[PDB]
């Protein structure tokens, strides 16, 4: 019940939300059926229109119009946004040249530059070239301020998932508006777009940046608006908030825009009808621009223009129907569209099981525009899993195309010609960045990043310390000009240790063999000097990494790779090696191809044994440093170390002989010399974060061998790539990965033929961060470089994503 006899009476768009059963009189009382009986005609007034004309000018103010032309009107902050230009010649803030905002110009009582968030629905990353001509605020905003060419969403790519991204930091199986629909089977309870459970506080987590600024006494107007409020009253809005006492005024604002998705996914991305969608933001742009250069905040406000994900072509004939390969299609529950994801639909029906429907969509049809996952085998980059929201299976839907469960749900429910949601890498879903203001800097392009680090940059644009989340602050320093944040590195918890030489051979008992035992003060110096590390500066080249939790580890120095072993993992966490172009490619001597030797620096009883690899009759092993790149037959014989075996499915080791055997000189010789860092990973709660030692749900099979769920590898070079990796005297390039480690390779439906034709291909879809590498490892890369710390943390977090150019 609301009691809407109450008065919106000075009272329109009140900042403080009222309590119910009190009428509301807030942007969003109409989104609750709350307002007062007088919202309308006193909060949302139109007559007369949004324009001021010559005929209007020092008219008689008249309190019944949308906007006013009077002379009062500069000091009741509700003028017309084109009142100066229209009555005093003034020019629109267009027309103007831009000239660099080195520092804040405010009017007096300002505490701080405002910001003013301006996002926009379905905005796609391509739209600021293509769409140009038409867009003449926007692209003066682009050019004048600090911009990207691209800004990747979350995943999935839908609208609330990416505005709740945007305002928290977080990913959202960390937020928990993980698509537009969800159930959640704890409440046990619904949410959808159309509704009333969407409004319940427990759908929404983290700490959204309205609420940090609220916590830390930085006032905040309310970011969201009911769709019947047009957009002039929205912008006129904002700028009546701005002209409030000091003590009232908010710091922050949100503009939000429905459009251009709205029209997208009706007519298509690129659709003829999308221009004039792309016109009328650009001259809501424009008004909010006018309207303050009218307040004399022009040269005071950041304001950020952002949109949540861009638009592909979708139409109606291209949906795959489960009906075409599950024979128990209703008992089931999908949820549809640019992603699919399948539930029991009773949780009372024993025979439900995933399994067996995994299998039957998986590589059924030789064209097939989907895949199936468990939620775990995911590619980490997508940080999709940890929730119970996300349920167990998981569609992944080709660019393009619709999932659904059965062909009435489509006819039953062409109209659309565009929809966004699929994989975060694809080019059509990328979205828009613009940055300008005293804060941002002038005329500056800045490479893509990830939406998930804006909330830190907000916060950093308001003095807030912000709540813990997934960007990495300091990653985007060089958006701005002033108010950088200057982290420092991690501490490393565990020092190594430097073992020599402390066991012999005949004290270990492994069960491994080795055709080893085929025998000089010349060349016996000379191993004993790599073994101390003597070559240690070519293979370790930004430092040892650094190791963020308490364990037991040693340093292991060889001629071609360094490693740090794990005691209590029997592996190492990480080997590092350098390949230059010139390196050359050699084969497992005939002798040795089931040599494992004993490493005299390592005790019996912190080392992996063979016998458990011979006994279970599903798990081999492989080696961190690739054998096949030995600088010479004697250095080979370390490769074969013990220390340096890790398990390996025999499925998986088709993968990694051929990125180790072929693909590491590939790219060596592309970027001129490559650092890798290889190793595993163990992730068995799929949190993205470092499993325990109690967390490991597999071992090789009578031992204490735990399997890695992954295997990662960060390969480095020069960005100048005319330098060497091992001598490089700028920035870096980097690419890593993430690969599961699956007992099968039924996610590569081509994997029966030739590693040539599919090995590359899921190494691609498994590209990573050295970011998320860090998270799953506990580890911390590039401790030693030539370049500034925020450098390296923009290197961290870049991601390749193989697309084609935008
Ligand atoms: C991306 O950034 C985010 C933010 O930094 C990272 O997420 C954090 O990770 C931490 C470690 O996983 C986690 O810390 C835990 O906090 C527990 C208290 O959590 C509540 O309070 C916080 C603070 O206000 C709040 O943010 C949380 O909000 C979550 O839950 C609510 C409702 O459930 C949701 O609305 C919200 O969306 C959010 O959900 C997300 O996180 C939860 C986990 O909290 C997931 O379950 C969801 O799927 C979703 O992703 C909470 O309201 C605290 O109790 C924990 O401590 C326990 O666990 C450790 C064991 O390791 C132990 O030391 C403690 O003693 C304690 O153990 C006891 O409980 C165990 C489990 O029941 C039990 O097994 C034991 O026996 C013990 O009894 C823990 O410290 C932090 O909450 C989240 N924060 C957020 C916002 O997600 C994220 O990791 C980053 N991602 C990457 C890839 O880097
Ligand atoms: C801090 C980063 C800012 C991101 C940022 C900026 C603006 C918004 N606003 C909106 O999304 C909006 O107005 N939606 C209208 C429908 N609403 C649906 C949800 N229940 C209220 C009505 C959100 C996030
Ligand atoms: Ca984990
Ligand atoms: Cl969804
Ligand atoms: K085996
Ligand atoms: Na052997
Ligand atoms: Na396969
Ligand atoms: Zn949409």
């Amino acid at each position: 019940w609301t009691a809407t006899s109450g008065s919106c009476k000075g009272r329109c768009f009140e900042l403080q939300e009222v309590g119910p059963p009190d009428c509301r009189c807030d942007n969003l009382c109409k989104s609750y059926s709350s307002c007062c009986h007088d919202f309308d005609e006193l909060c949302l007034k139109t007559a007369r229109g949004w324009e001021c004309t010559k005929d209007r000018c020092g008219e008689v103010r008249n309190e019944e119009n949308a906007c006013h032309c009077s002379e009062d009107c500069l000091s009741r902050g509700d003028c017309c946004t084109n009142y100066q230009v229209v009555c005093k010649g003034e020019s629109h803030w267009v027309d103007d040249d831009c000239e660099e905002i080195k520092v804040p110009e405010c009017p007096a009582g300002f505490v701080r530059p405002p910001l003013i968030i301006f996002s926009v629905d379905g905005f796609r990353a391509s739209y600021m070239k293509k769409g140009s001509k038409v867009m003449p605020n926007i692209e003066k905003l682009r050019s004048c301020g600090t911009h990207a060419p691209y800004m990747r969403p979350v995943y999935p790519t839908k609208t609330f998932p990416n505005l709740y991204t945007l305002a928290t930091g977080l990913y959202p199986e960390s937020h928990g508006i993980v698509g537009n629909s969800m159930y959640d089977p704890v409440f046990d309870a619904s949410f959808h777009l159309r509704g009333r459970e969407k409004f319940n506080h427990r759908w929404w987590g983290g700490q959204p940046l309205w609420i940090t600024a609220t916590k830390q006494g930085v006032r905040a107007g309310t970011f969201f608006w009911s769709v019947s409020i047009p957009h002039e009253r929205r912008i006129l809005t904002i700028l009546q908030w701005l002209s409030l006492p000091d003590n009232e005024r908010p710091s922050v604002y949100a503009f939000y825009s429905e459009q251009p998705d709205f029209s997208g996914h009706k007519y298509g991305p690129f659709g003829p009808e999308m221009t004039n969608p792309l016109r009328e933001i650009d001259k809501t742009v424009g008004q909010l621009m006018d309207g303050l250069k009218q307040l004399r905040l022009h040269r005071c406000v950041n304001v950020i223009f952002v949109g949540d994900h861009g638009m592909e072509d979708v139409t109606c004939d291209r949906t795959e129907f489960l009906s075409n390969y599950l024979t128990n299609v209703d008992d089931i529950t999908l949820v549809p569209g640019t992603l699919g994801r399948i539930r029991a639909k009773s949780i009372n029906n024993s025979k439900y099981d995933p399994k067996t429907i995994i299998a039957a969509l998986t590589c059924k049809k030789p064209d097939q525009h989907f895949k199936p996952y468990m939620k775990q085998h995911l590619p980490k980059r997508l940080h999709y899993a940890n929730n119970r929201r996300i349920e167990d299976i998981h569609l992944l839907v080709d660019r393009r195309w619709h999932v659904a469960r059965k062909p009435l749900d489509v006819y039953k429910k062409c109209f659309f010609q565009g929809d966004h949601g699929f994989d975060n890498k694809v080019n059509s879903m990328q979205t828009v960045f613009v940055g300008y203001g005293p804060t941002f800097k002038y005329r500056t392009k800045v490479p893509p990043f990830e939406n998930i680090e804006l909330y830190n940059v907000m916060c950093d644009l308001l003095g807030l310390k912000p709540a813990p989340n997934n960007g990495t602050h300091g990653s985007l320093n060089h958006l701005l000009r002033t108010n950088t944040f200057r982290p420092t590195m991690p501490d490393e918890v565990s020092r190594p240790n430097y073992p020599g030489i402390m066991y012999l051979q005949s004290e270990f008992d492994l069960g491994c063999t080795c055709d080893d035992k085929v025998e000089n003060k010349l060349e016996e110096l000379n191993k004993r000097l790599h073994t101390k590390g003597s070559t240690k500066e070519r293979h370790l080249l930004y430092g040892r990494p650094a190791v963020l939790y308490r364990t037991s580890y040693d340093i292991l120095y060889h001629t071609d790779f360094e490693s740090g072993y794990s005691e209590i993992f029997l592996m190492p966490l990480w080997t590092s090696y350098t390949i230059s172009k010139q390196a050359e490619v050699s084969s497992i001597p005939e002798h040795l191809t089931n040599c494992v030797r004993p490493d005299v620096r390592v005790s019996p009883g912190f080392s992996q044994n063979c016998l458990a690899y011979k006994n279970d009759k599903q798990m081999s092993y492989g080696f961190l440093f690739p054998p096949y790149l030995s600088s010479s037959p004697e250095a080979k014989y370390d490769a074969f170390l013990v220390t340096n075996m890790v398990p390996m499915y025999p499925a998986f080791k088709r993968v990694w002989a051929y990125f180790q055997r072929v693909l590491v000189k590939k790219y060596a010789s592309e970027r001129n010399g490559v650092n890798v860092i290889s190793g595993p990973i163990f992730d068995y709660n799929y949190d993205g974060l470092r499993d325990t030692e109690d967390e490991i749900k597999q071992y090789v099979e009578g031992s204490s061998i735990p399997v890695p769920t992954h295997y990662y590898s960060i390969i480095t070079s020069c960005l100048d790539f005319t330098q060497p990796a091992d001598k490089c005297d700028g920035p870096l390039s980097v690419s890593s990965f993430i690969l599961p480690h699956r007992p099968d390779n039924d996610e590569s439906c081509n994997s029966s033929e030739d590693e040539s034709k599919w090995v590359e291909e899921l190494m691609k879809m498994h590209t990573a961060r050295v970011r998320d590498i860090e998270h799953l490892t506990g580890l911390d890369f590039y401790r030693k470089t030539s370049r500034s710390y925020s450098e390296i943390l923009t290197l961290k977090t870049y991601l390749h994503t193989y697309e084609s150019e935008i």
